[PDB]
């Protein structure tokens, strides 16, 4: 079957002006390049190509200037706007069209991951055509994020949205993936307490199918999110310290299309020519004559 | 005489690409806030209320949404383009009939400082009403500043532009204060051998009418660039750092405005409103029921 | 004439277990042992003559580290204190080490960086009667000393981690006393959780009206390192300065050239050893270079 | 079938003077725990529970002191001293008594390993009955380390110890995996140029008998090291960003020997009652109530 994807860079309203008044955290860099850099990345070590990016009115252009169609990164991005921030679940009436009767994966603008056989933790849940797979991660503070709870077999028996009395300390990460029926479960959704139609409950309606997988994204992995100004750094830190260590970059689009067999060597090499003065473009200069395994 | 300010917040060109490709390096915050609020504060607390920001065709009318006209902070913002980045001291011409017949100070955009009895370093260069008025810095890297040769009595007796041998360690920061001779050395100047109009030319041309007053900012100071992905970080834990232990924000124009009794009390609290429900505004409403020493 | 104090304490088991192997005040802050800051700052203050007060465990090991403190011109003793009960049992335990002399205590976990710290010093330090300390402004002035100021700014209460704290101004781990010190230090009694309390001493020159209280602006840098979190942050802290400036942070054999109590034939001798690290190569630099 | 494991804590002689005038390299902390527990922990996680601690006369009782015979975690150490730091390879000759007729691994006391899988990374390479095991790393400076070339086919063809122009950039990190072959190899070994004794010409020899395995470490790993105050910096930056986010610790040795079944409920009990009122002794028992998966 066919899996595309969206990235959903939704407003953060005016909780982080006014540093974010004059650029939208999504546009803010991590570290060395841009906020969705991360999460794009993600899609494409996931195997998708065809991406719907939806934002802000106001943001949604300045991400099309940015990542252009995808054709010079081997993918097929297309976009659309939320024109008021009404909850996560949104993004697949506004994407109904893009979706068509293929499966869908979604992730946040804004939430990055590090570690080791990603490309395998995403594939079986890439590979799962029926129901959804969603990933629990071991966090400090569960109550700002959906909390999945295991029963003593290891078994998801329940979710909540920002529980006050937190049944686990299990977040569910924002990168979800769908079958076909995610844009009827997402039409008949009603408005939560705050107005928002809620992905937990998307989340909830396959869990009592009994069609919710629910993995664990164990603790070598990192997943980081840019909520504050204080993580915002701490992503820029630690992405800074596995850069400046390896000789790597971590989330580096250009290379993971040329790494998939996307692009071609000489795209690749037409690509770092415009930054060939920065560390950018002399780090994908350098991709064209290293193996890295 | 009355002093005013010029910001020159130039383009970084693609240097710090892809990061700065959907927002320009001096419209990032820096930590909790804009880049710009720090060098703007800077000016305020140097007593100068008039200020032209100057900065690249496609940058300037940002500021302008970002900081408007000034007048709900006291001040009286202008804007002008630099529409190709031919040097620094082209500030004196773009801003020839801003500054008129005033004495002015130039600062740049992506430069922070920090440290204490700061009024007191600048009030000094403020108040003097013929020569100009620059800062030494103790850095480790000279050699892409301007550099300062100090005689074995503590006078200033040359200064050379990035200098492959730097003769010595004393860096001229981005903080400049001028007399009305400085227009007319502005358009004496011809383009040094890397094509630009340098603020360095204009310097040594009071220092050879005995004009310049060359002032130590001492080691206890923090003078900060954002020239690289990796001082841009140092800069936002420092005033992170700051900030946290003190529970006081560092370059907090709203604060700088009020404690210059520029605004008063009530404006301070309407400015406090739109953003009550994030730190920044609840920091601005503390401010108004708290003694600060 | 001022004597010194350096309280090392126990920080107990609280920062367990990276302070099994070592005593926090041995730890380092970036490039040099936790106790160069507060040395610095008694050095910076005029103070040559310094008793450093630690564990029984840990006095050996500070004394291995500073020695008599002769070849950076200062004069330094020992002393143990064998349970930590309270701050305020410096002045009994340094009595005699002290004498008729005036006196400052400084927490060896007291870091301080910022511009014309020699005259905030030495305002405190030229005082000849009563004692002084400083008041800064912090997020949580419940972990600390808090002094409550009248509308006109004068110093009217002083409250030991008070649950509700009358104002932001935490009193900093550096303080100045006359010969009053040690008598009013012995007739304390332990408080609540007994411990002998500093800002008992404090409360005591208050109340006689003779503490001065000057304000250590917010343009100086008072970091402590009471959790690993903020000993991280104050790391970083002196990295960004030093690695920006190329000039170190509380560097004694700095300080103590720069006060010319070495000379520079002194300095060459203490880069020697260290002259195959950026310590020693720091030190060599400073014999030709002009620092304003 | 016992492999037994050896951590080098050797000198870093003078290079960390002054900082480590008062303590050795591997007793400073990294954020929360000393130095020696994350490779103590790398070897626990390999299976190993009989690990000798080598380091300086002075520094030796110190270990001593702080990690006692290991009996509270389920583990059975001893103590012996290198009395000059005359090569890594010198481990094997002091420590040949206490390998008897072992397999044997050998951990330098200031590496930091991070990362998902580890357990089955580590082992594959403790299971093997024969010849030696090493991991390769990407990093920037593979100058400063052991370096490994390979072919075309990705098979290992040389190894130079911190070439000046290195063949690539994959460093040999400081963890490796022994049969019975390397005491003897060890005693044959000759002074390199330096003066050492080259854990390169241990690893050399295996390679020339065809017995040397690399197995590549990919960079979804941090192998942190601890060389300079600035990496040391980096490195506890790196633990606090991860164990804040997740309410996890990275390599706390009890948590190890309490999941590889070592210590039991009872026995965890113990060892957090002295700790209980730190963030450390807390989490110890928060690990007695929460499956973590
Ligand atoms: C280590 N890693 C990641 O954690 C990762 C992060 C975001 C998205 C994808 C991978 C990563 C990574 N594994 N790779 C290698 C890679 C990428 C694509 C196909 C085959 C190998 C890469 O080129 N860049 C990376 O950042
Ligand atoms: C400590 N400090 C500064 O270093 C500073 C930095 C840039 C611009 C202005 C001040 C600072 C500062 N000294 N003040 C106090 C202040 C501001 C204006 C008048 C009288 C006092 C402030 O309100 N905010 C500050 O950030
Ligand atoms: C800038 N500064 C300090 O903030 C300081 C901090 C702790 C202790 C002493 C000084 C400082 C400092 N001002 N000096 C200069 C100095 C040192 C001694 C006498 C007069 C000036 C120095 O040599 N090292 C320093 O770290
Ligand atoms: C994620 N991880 C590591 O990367 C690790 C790092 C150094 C040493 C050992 C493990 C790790 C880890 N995987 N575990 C789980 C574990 C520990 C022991 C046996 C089986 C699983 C753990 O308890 N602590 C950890 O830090
Ligand atoms: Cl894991
Ligand atoms: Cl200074
Ligand atoms: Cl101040
Ligand atoms: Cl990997």
């Amino acid at each position: 079957m066919k899996r595309k994807g969206i990235i959903l860079a939704g407003g953060s309203g005016t909780r982080l002006h006014p540093a974010t008044l004059a650029i939208s955290k999504q546009l803010l860099p991590v570290y060395d390049k841009p906020m969705i850099y991360y999460p794009l990345s993600t899609l494409m070590l996931a195997g998708i190509r065809e991406i719907l990016i939806i934002s802000t009115p106001q943001d949604t252009p300045r991400f099309q200037q940015l990542l252009g169609d995808g054709s010079n990164w081997g993918l097929d991005l297309q976009y659309a706007v939320q024109p008021s921030p009404d909850g996560l679940a949104q993004a697949f009436l506004i994407g109904e069209s893009f979706i068509g009767n293929d499966l869908s994966a979604l992730v946040l603008g804004d939430n990055l991951y590090y570690g080791h056989d990603f490309h395998e933790l995403l594939g079986s849940a890439s590979q799962r055509q029926t129901g959804a797979s969603v990933f629990a991660y071991h966090v400090l503070d569960p109550e700002r994020y959906g909390v999945v709870e295991f029963d003593q077999g290891g078994k998801a028996i329940s979710l909540e949205e920002k529980p006050l009395e937190p049944k686990s300390n299990y977040a569910v990460t924002g990168l979800y993936f769908y079958d076909q029926q995610v844009v009827d479960i997402a039409r008949d959704l009603k408005p939560s307490p705050r107005g928002e139609l809620e992905i937990t409950d998307v989340n909830r309606a396959y869990l009592e199918r009994g069609q919710l997988s629910v993995e664990i994204m164990g603790r070598g992995y990192a997943w980081l999110d840019t909520g504050t100004h204080d993580s915002l750094l701490e992503a820029g830190q630690f992405i800074a310290t596995l850069e400046n260590r390896q000789g790597l970059k971590v989330a580096c689009p250009e290379e993971i299309a040329y790494r998939q067999k996307w692009i071609d060597a000489a795209q690749l090499e037409k690509l770092a020519a415009p930054l060939a003065k920065n560390g950018y473009g002399q780090y994908l200069k350098r991709l064209l004559t290293e193996t890295v395994y």
